[PDB]
């Protein structure tokens, strides 16, 4: 059923009416079918032409047609930042609650550059969620990028529906309203909410031209409207905080629309994994899907890196992450599989934070593994990690710090490191 | 009053002849017995195009003051209003009853921070019913001045300028002034610039000529004053007023040469750009003066008006489409009425439409558009503005509670119709 | 025939179903026994917003083909004229008698530099009487093509468009193309650009809508030819023509991807900006696209159009003003009359002004535009445009030594009078 | 011999104890009674990124010589060869029966600019059967030395280094040096690079480590002569060699600190990074060195390899895909077999495919790769290059009509067949 129209980036035109989009102008007097023009703009308007992102839309209604918004009684960003933390931290998987809790009501904070009610950077959350959305909802204190680990969502846009599936990943413009619907009961999955400048294609430096995330396999889905009239809830999440109104018709009105600022999904089974063919062990930049700049060139707002299945060739090499210490600030989850790093304790649902300057690297086990084991290729494979890597510091929000979930003793994982160093035999 | 033109200019202006000294900045002996004084409007460093600096030839150095003391009259020491995502519009401001000077007179509309914390753009209205008997300076940002009721006459360290609803003036940070009002009382509105200096946008495909003309851009001659007598200095910093009390008129320079200087501009002499065919073109084609960020292309504000203009697109909605934005805008208006809202934005009110809230012309200006006979039509006798800031602007406490907040702003739009006919294109 | 829309888009077009591999560009057995081929139209390592590929898969690579060899028929031999730094008109080209194909015909105008260095932009007028029964490439640059009279069916690699006047295309470099002439006959003009690959203006103020909206550029859908016998196979390469062999069609790309494409454009669709208010914006307001130079601001070339537009400017001399220019301005005419000049300028003419050269309205359109009664007037039923390049432009020897060349163009200034009165402001 | 090590470091090195000055770079009585020269490899107002400076203490100044004069034997007075796209491959060069030092040994192969006004790359292939016994520098531009057959000692300025097949060697514009041949002959390449030094690729994603590492990049200490006798300095100025005779050597640096330096890097060491997925990479993966314009992305030149390498890419066609491309193409080998060419291609061979010649593996490489049965594979016991220019490469008169020159290169694609079925995905 559901087409999609391919190319990050692109002006894409979609119309779910045959000439429902005004021929030569983007506002006639009067519309096609009687529909109103609406321009979302998603950057400035004097953004340099590769970085605009804006989209018309040709609707039912406009979207001015809306009464107050007010405050609702449950926020669940609420909760206030954790203390100051400096500790190596790992999660257990998230356990869905019991009690109804759809995708906005269920993302759980676990790290964010700031306190919600003052956005900035990006903010991490786990959402759990066990109902459909009976609602629609925008968010405007960010663009969303959605990494799902159990179940699929449906997301019914205003420029369509996509379905998106654990190993797939979502991403939904600031401002851009949208339903998710579960199509399997529940579902549980990673959010980097970004504050920033929006996420695009890394530049490719010698990789050149081709590699990495192709352009061609990012998807928009094509244009769909809803009529249903009676009682609508519009959900807007503001400076962290959820306010609604009641509207008589659907928001999902849109018939058609051209433009750059679209929702889009990509599969990371396509990714064109690029790295060592000859020894070493490559930076996992080179694993970049997609990134947000700052002003600054070079340091990312954040970078969404991915750990998939892969060749491993490297000769006379310690195969596995070197040790590090890190200026920026790594988040990790786990869609499916084991990540070659740690041996136990790090599951699918997971997530360990290793903050600014904070001394990390494969366990004991794994490093003892890697360096008795006789090279040969290796095909890493059944595995799909990715780490959410962000220039300012993640601070844990409470709920996290306190959350059950939050293993005791990470730190043991590096506890059994021996001393080998001989300075008799080179 | 006499003025000097050109955005931007290396000017040069003496009160007394040879006052400047020649072929250099800093001499043994200074021309008059007068004291050199640099007045650092940027870092040394930038660029030639980033920079404004002026050199002062004055009576006393700005040094000579005794210890500023925080005084009790704190006008912008309110709380940031509670977070609140609507749509919002005020009526104008009434002035107040008791004795308020022009600095006295701010009312906190929405800032992007908290005034101990300037970051970004601070927007106010003043309103005010006394001449300063003072002298004032903003440590905390350069000053867009932008009337709407009354006239003001503003003695700066550089000289004299007078502003008259429909003009706009801009002081720079730091930058010691004094506001006489002219015709008793005063309105307007204010954007505070704690960022990049405001200048002339980048002109695009619009090329070298166009909106705004450097030529119509003019700044005061030297001006100085020989009052002894005890003179209070207040200075606006980290949003308080601190003050101290002067021996001497520290509006005494008598020569100066440079680029950091206050200056006025009429909005009527705008060369407006529009669309000379069909559809509505961006409100940033109107824009008269922008801040920018390290972002290119993302400004921390843009000062934009929609001034008199022809409207002539063919086979189109001539007024704004509905629109829903990243960016936060601001808008006020000097007089007349504003062509996307029939009725309750009066001169002197203000809208403020936050990131993302979804806004347009209302059901009204709706109907009439779509049934109008198009033909070349000259929009007049009206002057509205906005400012448009990256960061969102958060409504002051006062601004939420404020006698003149539009309790019903949102019903303008509650009669929109659906006109959809899925079955006639 | 069918089209792609959207101005830089990663495209996709199959001409089978699922002749596109999926997930990747090079498997190791392509759908249909397809080969894979990559048209790199820049540097590998340029910025993604700068970068111009198009994967294909083929039925022969491009590889197989024997050694190209010279021909003895040389269109582009003729060498550079004469220094001559005269205002300089032509009247339209005849279309000449003996067989003539689209790249036979193309009569060397005026050129950055000597066809066997190209550099910049050079430019051309077309000629043609015969569709090509052949295929042809250019290895010296893009091709923008201005068609005048007669419509064009040109087959590419990536499917075929059609052109007539009023719209443009653009054929990138080294992509293969047979030019069908629909009409019999046809000509034009062609701006070939050895610079940087042709893009939509950065809009500065304008923002993010107006001028050539993305919207409107559009590319081919993917289509082959099976015919198999002979074909000849043409390249341009540093002015000359080579030729080769070929025992299929070089036209046989099933399916591709990327966004190294030919395009086309209505010049129609054109959402023109201009002055709402007084005074005449500058050209550059008009510009369609432009090729850039590592000098930011300064363009290789601008490709700019005067279109049907409402002239509203009050109290205005509303024609272009007198003008003397660093850059080099190269003018064609597709339809109507232009507005600076009242005669000698026709549908095919051209007039070249270079750097410096003193031009403006001819005497008869001063005199009327001071005189005239000034309203609301739209300017209809006409297509001017120019060529505005960054490197003077040599006229070649043909040109100047063409019939078509007038000798008087300075005439039609020699009326203008001084109406200069020192007394009377 | 001892080398220091770190790509573009500033370094220092003293052959007698403390005869660099301490704390200064110019002592009015410098150590030793050394005379200090400043070698500028850039302007001085390069950001600190850009800059090659390095500071000379040595026994007689540079400036200390008689004046040049033009050599009779010019060994590269040949001119452009004619116009001619074609795709070119040769044959390895033999050495010559006639005494030819390295410099008199230069055969030219291909050039963006003809030698009497160099720009951008030149390109030659050295023979030669003598050391030099006299010293030389190359006021033209950098050079890009890669020994294919024989060692070098190469004595410069700065000190002595070894280089072998395998390892390259780039000598800084200006820098004298003289060669000596330790195994009798010698042949290799030569990119003489007229633009922007040389220096490591900005990595993209690649990050902070990988291709090559700067920690592998070595350059000689310091070593001086004192002998006094007869010594002949030429140096290469607009593609002449003019010289003049010393009675002392050059080569007298007793101490040198700076950043413009001669260096040498071992290939074998490069970091290769490929795929590990699928596909295959743009060979811009393989890039050791480069050469930038002003114009951001795109390279003066590429100085690229073809090493050993892991082969892992999983339903691939592993070969070179077929291709056009904007920029131009010149590979050597330095041994073994280069896996896009079965047969014609051997070390001290060339190819050159110019802009948008149709290339790609050879009928026998593709025919292979489609049908092989894909596992893990190592190549190995290769090395191939390629400089690859923006600006298009003029073969020379001398190489048009080479000897060494195949005739029928195209040959190797004309039997790559149909296999399309177009009922058949
Ligand atoms: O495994 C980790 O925790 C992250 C990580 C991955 C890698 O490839 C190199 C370094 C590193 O810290
Ligand atoms: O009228 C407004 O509120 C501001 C506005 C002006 C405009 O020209 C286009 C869009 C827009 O929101
Ligand atoms: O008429 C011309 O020749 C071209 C031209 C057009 C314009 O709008 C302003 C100046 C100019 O030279
Ligand atoms: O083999 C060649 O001639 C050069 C080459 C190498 C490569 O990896 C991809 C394309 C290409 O043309
Ligand atoms: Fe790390
Ligand atoms: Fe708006
Ligand atoms: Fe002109
Ligand atoms: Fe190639």
């Amino acid at each position: 059923d559901l087409h999609y129209l391919s190319g990050f980036g692109n002006e894409f035109a979609s119309e779910a009416l045959p000439g429902a989009l005004p021929v030569g102008q983007n506002s006639p007097q009067k519309a096609p079918y009687g529909l109103y023009a609406e321009l979302l703009s998603g950057t400035a308007f004097t953004m340099a032409r590769s970085e605009l992102r804006r989209t018309w839309l040709y609707r039912i209604r406009p979207s001015a047609l809306h009464p107050r918004f007010e405050r609702l009684a449950r926020q669940p960003l609420g909760g206030p930042l954790g203390g100051i933390n400096p500790n190596r931290l790992r999660w257990s998987p998230q356990p869905i609650p019991a009690e109804p809790t759809d995708f906005i009501e269920g993302w759980l904070p676990m790290a964010a550059n700031a306190g919600a009610e003052k956005p900035a950077g990006v903010s991490i959350y786990i959402y759990r969620a066990n109902r459909s959305m009976e609602r629609v909802f925008f968010n405007a204190d960010g663009e969303l990028l959605l990494v799902p680990e159990q179940g699929r969502l449906r997301i019914a846009t205003e420029l369509g529906v996509m379905e998106v599936e654990p190993l797939e990943i979502a991403v939904i413009p600031r401002g851009m309203k949208f339903r998710v619907e579960l199509l399997d009961g529940q579902a549980r999955g990673y959010i980097a909410e970004n504050h920033g400048a929006p996420l695009r294609l890394p530049d490719l430096g010698p990789i050149g031209s081709n590699g990495l995330a192709n352009p061609r396999d990012f998807l928009t889905p094509v244009a769909h409207y809803e009529e249903a009239e009676g009682p609508v809830q519009l959900v807007q999440k503001f400076l962290g905080e959820h306010w609604a109104c009641e509207l008589q018709h659907s928001p999902l009105d849109v018939v058609a629309w051209h433009g750059s600022n679209v929702p889009y999904k990509y599969d990371l089974r396509r990714f064109n994994t690029i790295g060592t063919v000859s020894f070493d062990h490559p930076d996992p930049s080179i694993f970049t899907v997609l990134t947000s700049p700052t002003s600054v060139h070079g340091m990312a707002n954040m970078d969404f890196v991915i750990f998939p299945p892969r060749w491993m060739v490297a000769e006379n090499t310690f195969r596995p992450p070197w040790f590090h210490r890190n200026l920026m600030n790594e988040f990790m989850g786990l869609i499916n599989g084991a990540y070659d790093a740690k041996a136990e304790g790090f599951l699918p649902g997971g997530a360990s934070l290793h903050g600014v300057m904070s001394a990390h690297g494969p366990d004991a086990e794994t490093c003892e593994k890697a360096i008795a084991a006789d090279l040969a290729p290796h095909k890493i494979d059944n595995t799909m990690a990715f780490m959410f890597e962000t220039s300012q510091v993640l601070r844990p929000s409470l709920q996290a710090l306190e959350c059950p979930q939050l293993q005791a003793d990470y730190d043991s994982c590096w506890a059994t490191l021996p001393s080998t160093f001989n300075p008799n035999r080179r």
